[PDB]
């Protein structure tokens, strides 16, 4: 096998790691990028998008990407095709062991996300893009003064059910136990659009269909309750499945601090932001952000990780 | 006068101010937003951008800008153009007192930047982004393989220094003083890089001319010494200007607290990450960040402000 050193070696090709390798090309740093499985990063699992600043009219997900991978080769960023599935951050240089060969660096940058679960249905994966979506922020204003569907028990699908509420005409939240599994002060908000507007509620049910037409998502066929096949149908015109995301951190697992899979970065107002728990290794996107999840927060902290980065290879 | 109440009020037209317009627009809460005196922010005074993530070619400062703006008024956000000269933050509503009226929020976002100072020199004012320019992460990769120049004496100018040393051939740090007022780790890396490199110091010279073609600067002309007038003339592709920023902040002394000017926010990785010390004021963009300094770092914590501002309003 080979084993390629490189003085910064960042990791993802979605929007953290395309502006941290933009930003490291034009320090001078001649960035390595390890791409990963999911060339272009969760967007490419998206149509349109409308909140990337600048960018008012036309864009998808795709696209975005099509974009910041000219920008990141313009400056001549090397874009390497691989997968890590072992890492050693404990010895200098980081080893990092790639399906395709070995990767030394002196300086790491993680940007390798946190995706989003689906359900598994056929007819989910479907209308996926068209009515079927795992981001509420993201979507939410196409389906205003609308009704809207997002099933989940856990924190993410009532803080979803919760911001949708103040732009959809009703959100009919939907979950397969009796209770949510869900913050204290989310639970109280909740409930008081409950009972004093609109949030309908929907335990005990499971989703069996997600129905549409040619242009998308009409429907949602629900089933059972505590004792007996009920069955409910729903005329909804987007469902926000809110189940949970999965942090790329397994690797990483007892080398750097987590937090629920997360990972735990220095963050603050003085500098070396991005810095995880360990010296020389930085984090920027979604995989240490479980709270905004946006692209232009991902490219703002991939900014931040290239800058700690050249900061940290001269020194200072 | 007038006296408008919003729920959530922007003030600011720069990157952060327009991006967490069309975030706020978007969770349906009708921002309005105070552009200013300088409609469009510090990028309206710049020429070429190629770090906007996305923008690989053909980008400058003002068209950007004009692209920001069209988004948010895409979402309807409402534009006022005054100046705020006024505040008090201590009382609910929020009152702010303008030049065109009386403005009372539930939320506020401040976007006010730090805007960057000039020496005022004719010659100077002539080569503005055309070989002129106080951001050397910006601009410093025009300059490749050539001889620059940085002017100042704080930590700002070992820091543009210190940066541009990677990328330049050369750099001259020139300075009034016989030293420079500067971190300790800095000043260690600068003598560093002027004994075994890079970096030619130049104290005890002010410079008296930017010299240039057509194109752009070309030289640097300095005079005086500790007694004596001995005027030295350098040949040099850009020029550096980094003497300091102004926060835009004397509005809120004595309501916020400040940081050398600059707005503490209580970052983290918990959210609530731009509010202020004072609970439904959140701060975004350079006013709240001297260390990162970008367009694409001041769109990412606009829009964590609007997603702060929405959860703030809603009870969470
Ligand atoms: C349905 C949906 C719609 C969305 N719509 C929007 C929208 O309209 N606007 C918006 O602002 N945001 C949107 N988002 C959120 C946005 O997708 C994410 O915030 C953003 O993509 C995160 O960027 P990132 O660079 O952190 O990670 P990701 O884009 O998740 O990319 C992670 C990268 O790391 C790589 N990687 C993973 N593990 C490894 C490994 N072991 N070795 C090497 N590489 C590895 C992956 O292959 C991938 O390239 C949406 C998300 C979803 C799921
Ligand atoms: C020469 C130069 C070149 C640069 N080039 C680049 C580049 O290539 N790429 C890059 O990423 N960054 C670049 N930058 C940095 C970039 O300009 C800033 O990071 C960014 O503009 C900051 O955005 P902001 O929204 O925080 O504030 P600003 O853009 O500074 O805008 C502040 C806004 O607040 C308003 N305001 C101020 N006071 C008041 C008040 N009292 N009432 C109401 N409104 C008020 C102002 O009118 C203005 O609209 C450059 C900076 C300079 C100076």
């Amino acid at each position: 096998g080979t084993t390629k050193h490189s003085k910064l070696l960042i990791l993802g090709s979605g929007p953290a790691g395309y502006t941290a390798a933009v930003y490291a090309a034009r320090a001078n740093l001649q960035p390595v990028l390890i791409t990963g499985m999911e060339k272009g990063g969760q967007l490419t699992t998206t149509t349109e998008v409308e909140n990337w600043p600048g960018d008012p009219n036309d864009l998808t997900g795709p696209l975005l990407m099509e974009r910041m991978h000219e920008h990141a080769t313009k400056f001549e960023t090397e874009i390497i095709f691989d997968h890590i599935n072992k890492v050693d951050l404990q010895n200098r240089p980081f080893r990092l062991n790639g399906d395709n060969g070995e990767y030394t660096c002196d300086a790491l940058i993680i940007a390798t996300g946190a995706s989003a679960r689906y359900l598994g249905l056929p007819s989910e994966e479907a209308f996926k893009g068209r009515g079927v979506s795992a981001c509420a922020t993201c979507d939410g204003f196409f389906y205003r003064n609308q009704k809207v569907a997002v099933i989940g028990g856990g924190n993410t699908a009532v803080e979803e059910a919760l911001y949708l509420s103040n732009i959809a005409s009703e959100v009919h939240l939907i979950h397969r136990r009796d209770g949510f599994r869900a913050e204290k002060i989310l639970i109280k908000r909740l409930m008081d659009k409950v009972e004093n507007g609109n949030i309908i509620l929907h335990t005990n049910r499971t989703l069996e269909e997600v129905t549409g037409d040619q242009m998308g998502v009409t429907g949602v066929r629900l089933r059972d309750t505590q004792n007996s096949d009920n069955i409910e149908s729903l005329d909804v015109a987007g469902l926000f499945v809110a189940i949970g995301h999965s942090p790329n951190t397994a690797i990483f697992e007892g080398q750097l601090e987590l937090e629920n899979g997360y990972i735990k970065v220095q963050s603050g107002i003085h500098g070396n932001a991005t810095q995880t728990s360990i010296p020389g290794v930085f984090a920027a996107g979604d995989v240490m952000d479980h709270i905004y999840r946006q692209a232009i927060t991902s490219a703002g902290t991939g900014c931040m990780a290239a800058l700690d980065a050249e900061r940290y290879l001269d020194g200072l």
